[PDB]
């Protein structure tokens, strides 16, 4: 009957990128960086925080700003800090499979 969104979000997606491009995307949080959530600071999570254009995600379409990263290529960054997950995101080869999922809108945008 009624339908909106009609598509998964938290499910278990991949970017494909070139033999050895970089994704391009950026992501705040960590288990000690400043607390993702300005609700409560007893949150350690980790969101993206921004995409480039050219990278990866930007032109994928799936991956924008805002959505909340699961697990990157299987791995769960659960446990370790915002330099350890960010180099997990770009520990891989050309393509990744990132669980995140719509987590909040950050407005329109352009391309």
């Amino acid at each position: 009957g009624s339908s909106g969104s009609s598509g998964p979000g938290l499910r278990e997606l991949c970017i494909q990128k070139a033999p050895g491009e970089r994704l391009g995307i950026s992501i705040r949080g960590g288990a000690r960086g400043h607390a993702g959530n300005p609700r409560d600071p007893t949150d350690e999570g980790i969101f993206i925080s921004k995409v480039s254009p050219t990278g990866a995600a930007g032109r994928d379409g799936r991956l924008r700003v805002g959505l909340r990263l699961l697990e990157v290529n299987q791995q769960s960054l659960l446990g370790l800090t915002h330099g350890e997950a960010v180099q997990l995101l770009r520990s891989v080869g050309d393509t990744l499979t990132v669980l995140v999922c719509d987590g909040f809108e950050s407005g329109p945008s352009s391309g």
